[PDB]
């Protein structure tokens, strides 16, 4: 039983102020410090460069404490503010600089004083950018191929990687003392006559510049929080200052000895992580488990901490994280709405102790559980590892808290994950000690690459229109791979034919795509290394390189696969109706989609494709077995690649498939022309791995049967499932052990990846697009992730008011 | 019986008008372009980005061609000019621009334009030349070591490499268009899924982009033939330039089929290579070979070439060759005096031909020899291979071409050669094929990495001295490696433990040299790839790298040992009167050390260093033994290294001593305090392997005895032995007997590199130094190298008289 509605008036107060920066500023500090030392230290080693970068920015930035918070340590120079990392690209910058303030729910402050650095700052980083190296290596085909959108690698090309969690066990076994002395120790192996060491070197020493610049700037809070004590006229706030820089002090240096001394270290990485670098889903991992024995010492065995302020140090924590922002262009934002960064906690699952599985659950997990219940942010986003033994007793609290409306937790499954995990060759105690990442997308924190999911975007539905005539795209009317049959032509013979066409096609746009990520891959890793990430992930330290030169123990990524019904509800429709029944003829098809339907008689062929032809959801093996065996070609293509940490240390070294594509089905629905499908041009196309809105009428266990029938094993980036209940639908405790029954024969029977809840009355969504300044706090789960439903585009919103609503 | 007096009005105008440019101008042409492709290619990679300066440079550059010459192309602007190389270095041209018209041998005239130009251009490359990122990576104890000069990389860091001959066999037989085939062949097997392949393709790409603009630039000079004839008066020039733009079109895409031809492509790549990149002893290898099928063809089995036309093409391109200048900083300068470039030509030797060896010496051979002895020219640098199988005739033509008092040819000898490069691993007929490059080093042309020689320089005198002395160097005050034992402290308990001293001390500065250039080496190879010289080595096309990426089939290097006599000479005379007579004490030497001999006291003292004790080059074992026994200890250390290429690609990849110095004796010497072997405190140092200058009092015969017992096969760098003859010692048949078995018994008795003979007399050298207006073709022998005495400083000039004249 949780107390799921007390906030303290700390942490309401905090999260109010949050809630209410609707146009957050955009910060130009890290920008100006990059470019002076960029400029500065243009004679040294690229992370020895880029490590002196953060140091003098660490060093010389805005640094504040506010809100009376127990967790301390800001971004940029103004709350919210998202900072600018011109390293990876200024070109959407220099574009769309004078406006930001308007891009529909991406909308930033730039005040003129930025504006003015922005204008100085950017044009010294062109031809010097990741994305600009990038198109100097581009052939031609690739360039064309990234300009119609079918492939993208925008959030590549534009960003740092992240997409993993770092080894927080390892920093809090050691401290920053104590990686300074395994950095050291490492270095003593140097032998400068060897090549391979004169470069390891170069690492090694910039990593150690990023600990001592972190270990100064953590003692640089430390005398902020005593400064501001000075000044305190409440005695309470004073206290908590002093045992801040108390407890700062210590962690700047050594291994951290007490719960909230623990917390704030982990925040404190978190948090430079997220500076040195704006790559997005840096997730905590297992926190229930690594922080766990500072919890049971301080809360239980000591009781020298009350559990209820336990959990007020962990808002904290959770409000800081909601204060980390990101800004992106006016394009990769509507495939990101609600801008979200995706700070994954994973709690649950399972131990391999001693080569047995136990149960992870513990009081940490009941307590992290429970404060993301009573705060209602949308960050972090709470992942639950299911597994069979998980008990009852836990279930209800976690949908005690899906309960409470704000989307969360989601649920991984480990009946799925270790197994296949182990198939690949991680080691299985490893494999037991996954983590969420992100969204849906899993690793090993600690020891895994970026980007379990990440890489580069395929419109599988562009693809398929291609296949179904003669390799046009009729988006951009480029014709990449040409084809000798086309719908126009009347010239298939069979439906066989069309899934010819299909695997040829998509084997083509699958090469494409990973030309296309060798090339990004390797612009990143020449050019912007993360240094005290890398520091912090087994190997890098030891292989002396960064996780992008292949320093990660294990290193597996994927892809995103955009359109997974349409693709099935395509070919379906096409197999059933033009071919099993010759209903519909191939030029009749052909004409009617290069008119998006128009005019009453292609208006009515149009709704017999969408109601005469099975749709994937609804438990349909005809539809279904044809959408994986559609999807198997893909899968088998990656087959034959390996990624570029391949043989350069990482264990794997290999792709595999994924559908967590957040919000690109609605942009990649605007560039996709109409389907055979019955659906219109540019309207979404489905997200994630859910059933195209409104076609599932069988209900939601129809709807599993559906999702099971997918290749789930192969597809390790992730299957996405949203589902979406009236509150009224969960008010019961029958409704409750429905639902529970649900989620194990999911897990279990049809070993599904993940499910997410969305908790909302379609009343609530429509009166809070009218009247947003009443709703700012309301939380809507978009594909994922969690995110506030005022802070939304139109668009966005009505793809969440369009989902089907479903009764249990 | 050869004509060594006759020469064409044509080669007689072109060579005074060269001799007579005594203040060349600078160009700055390449500078300009070089940084304008730099800027607008930012976004390439540096090989590509390079490629494109070169493509831009050639396109856009000053063409000309004059003095009626028959092998065309030009280097620079103007006749004569050093082009400006930034992304090596902008340092020393900041320092010294606007004092550069006075350097003694080293002053060039910058026009107020080209000083406004680089004065643009410079601030430019500031932090991104390959010299300031050596220092953004070194060490703080290698920047101390290189600062104090006991170690030198001065032309590593400032200068490109070469050092090499290119495969100019590849190029005669296929041709540009045939290499642009090899080029798309090897692409078409690059897959850019493979991380490997796509680093390949981009270097592929950068050599395909050179080797059209080569194709391009050598229309570029057809046209400009063409339209220069259309203006000519004189009938019988207008049909020269008619061919020869005739010949152009040709050989820009085809292989050369006309004697006239081959010598032409071969200079034209020989002229872009030193366009393309700055570093010198570009050579030619063995033409006498590789030119021989069209010389066989054109002169002797169609005869539609005259010979003496022939010997009027090659005097077109040795002029061509003199045209070729390069500016070095003031320092650079004085330890390479008279503005080298070391192009040599190798002839003779041997041909393993079916396992069997064969005389290689042929008409060609001689027709070369004859014309070099005709024009007297420091370029290009004439070496003949010696065999005991070559014949009298030969030799005889040798020594004929020796009396013409210029300097060449000198000898290297198949006798050591051979049987050595075989036992490190080269293939015997590679072995067979060897050629000189530069001075005396000797390497497998168009198969070879760079720097068979030209690697960091150690002052063995100095580091003799801080072995003698606690560690510490009386120049720079500084102790790199403590020691207890010190002359001033008289602790030396017996000679054995001087040997320690200085054992431990060069393992020391050895181990610092190495991690030294490993620095020097990896930022040349990251920043300033060699396009063109790299498409013309095996196997870089085939490899998909740069020669200095591993590319090339073989690679050993060495660097530069000097201060040889003296370190024998120093220690001989402290074994004998400070230990085994007791004559001299330990504190009473240092202090006449530290005092540079002064007064009439420790003037007697190093008259007795002097004459009480034996001088390397006098046969007398105990001091030459006692040399070879020291220097044997820094060839034992370099085996336990491996060259930063080991491993990746090349056979070898190790390192061997090397004694090719040329004139850094003399600055050497100056930084270079007072010696035991008697020597005064700045004063030079001995040069290459030659004995002190007036310490070689029995002879010739006793000097080759001396040289020979130095460990030479273990110095294939070179082992240099220079020689000063009196013109009146050579006039007379028995005089040329004389000499040409002592050549022989050198070689095939005392296993002898090399030897190269100085015939003038004093009373010319001195003339000379006072009216240099007289004798500007004037041509003396320095350090492996021919150079124009007026064009030397006085201090060079006068440790040319300083030397030895010795008697047959």
């Amino acid at each position: 039983t949780l107390k799921l509605d007390t906030l303290s008036d700390r942490i309401k107060a905090h999260k109010n102020a949050l809630v209410h920066i609707v146009k957050p500023p955009v910060c130009t500090e890290r920008a100006q410090h990059y470019t002076e030392m960029y400029q500065q230290h243009l004679d040294k080693p690229i992370p020895v460069r880029r490590a002196l970068a953060l140091a003098h920015h660490l060093a010389n930035r805005t640094i504040w404490i506010k809100h009376d918070e127990l967790i301390i340590g800001n971004q940029a120079s103004e709350v919210r503010a998202a900072p600018i990392f011109p390293e990876y690209t200024v070109s959407w910058i220099e574009k769309e600089i004078d406006d930001l303030a308007d891009r529909p729910g991406a909308g930033f402050a730039v005040s003129a004083a930025n504006a003015r650095v922005l204008h100085e700052v950017c044009p010294w980083w062109r031809g010097q950018t990741v994305q600009d190296r990038c198109y100097g290596m581009f052939t031609d085909e690739q360039k064309g191929l990234l300009a119609t959108g079918i492939i993208k690698a925008e959030g590549n090309m534009t960003s740092g990687d992240a997409h993993l969690a770092v080894n927080f066990p390892l920093l809090l076994e050691k401290g920053l003392d104590g990686l300074r002395e395994e950095v050291a120790e490492r270095r003593s192996r140097i032998n400068l006559t060897v090549l391979e060491d004169l470069h390891g070197e170069q690492f090694l020493k910039a990593i150690d510049i990023v600990l001592v610049a972190v270990s100064e700037h953590i003692e640089r809070f430390a005398a902020l929080a005593r400064e501001m004590a000075a000044t305190e006229t409440r005695e309470s706030r004073r206290d908590e200052l002093l045992a801040m820089a108390e407890n700062c002090d210590l962690i700047a240096h050594q291994p951290p000895q007490t719960f909230w001394q623990a917390l704030q270290l982990c925040y404190f990485i978190q948090l430079i992580l997220q500076i040195e670098s704006n790559g997005h889903s840096v997730s905590f991992g297992r926190m229930d488990q690594y922080l766990y024995p500072y919890y049971r010492r301080d809360v239980e065995l000591n009781q020298t901490l009350d559990r209820e302020h336990a959990i007020e140090m962990l808002h904290s924590c959770w409000l800081k994280l909601l204060e980390v922002n990101k800004i992106r262009s006016g394009s990769h934002s509507k495939a990101s709405a609600g801008s979200p960064l995706y700070q994954n906690v994973t709690i649950g699952g399972q131990n391999l102790v001693d080569g047995q599985p136990m149960d992870a659950v513990n009081p940490l997990s009941y307590a992290i559980l429970e404060s993301c219940g009573r705060l209602r942010s949308t960050q972090p986003n709470l992942s639950v590892r299911y597994h069979a033994g998980m008990s009852n007793d836990f279930l209800d609290a976690c949908v005690q808290v899906i309960r409470c409306g704000f989307g969360m937790p989601a649920f991984n499954n480990d009946e799925i994950v270790i197994p296949e995990f182990i198939k690949l060759g991680i080691e299985p105690q490893d494999a037991y000690d996954y983590a969420a990442i992100g969204c849906i997308e899993t690793a090993v924190g600690g020891k895994w690459g970026y980007r379990c999911t990440g890489m580069s975007f395929i419109n599988f539905a562009r693809v398929m229109l291609a296949a179904l005539e003669g390799g046009h795209d009729a988006t951009s009317g480029k014709v990449f791979l040409p084809q000798e049959k086309a719908l126009s032509a009347g010239n298939f013979n069979n439906f066989d034919e069309v899934m010819d066409a299909w695997d040829t096609q998509i084997r083509y746009y699958t090469r494409k795509s990973i030309e296309i990520e060798y090339v990004v891959d390797t612009m990143l890793e020449e050019n912007v290394h993360d240094i005290l990430c890398s520091a912090l992930v087994d190997d890098c330290i030891e292989r002396a390189k960064s996780i992008k030169q292949g320093g990660a123990k294990y290193d597996w990524v994927s892809g995103l696969q955009v359109g997974i019904a349409n693709l099935g509800n395509s070919l379906a429709a096409v197999k059933k109706l033009v071919f099993e029944q010759g209903a519909i003829g191939q030029q009749q098809l052909a004409a009617a989609l290069a008119d998006d339907f128009d005019g009453l008689t292609h208006e009515q062929l149009r709704q017999r494709l969408i109601n005469g032809a099975p749709k994937y959801g609804n438990d349909d093996d005809t539809v279904d077995t044809l959408l994986a065996r559609a999807y198997q070609t893909y899968i088998d293509e990656l087959k034959q690649y390996h990624n570029p940490r391949y043989g350069r240390g990482p264990v794997g070294g290999n792709y595999y498939a994924g559908t967590s594509s957040i919000s690109a089905n609605v942009p990649f629905g605007a560039q996709t022309m109409a389907t055979p499908d019955g659906r219109k041009a540019h309207t979404p196309l489905a997200e994630g791995a859910s059933p195209a809105s409104g076609t599932d009428h069988l209900g939601p266990t129809a709807v599993i049967g559906s999702v099971g029938k997918l290749p789930t094993a192969a597809i390790l980036g992730g299957v996405l499932l949203n589902q979406k209940l009236n509150p009224a639908t969960l008010e019961n405790e029958s409704d409750k052990q429905k639902l529970m029954i649900l989620l194990r024969t999911f897990f279990e029977v049809h070993k599904g990846w993940h499910i997410q809840y969305n908790i909302v009355s379609r009343e609530t969504l429509l009166d809070a697009k009218k009247h947003p300044d009443q709703y700012r706090d309301l939380v809507v789960r978009v594909a994922g992730y969690s995110a506030f439903f005022t802070a939304l585009s139109p668009d966005a919103q009505d793809d969440i008011i369009a989902r089907t609503e479903h009764m249990l």
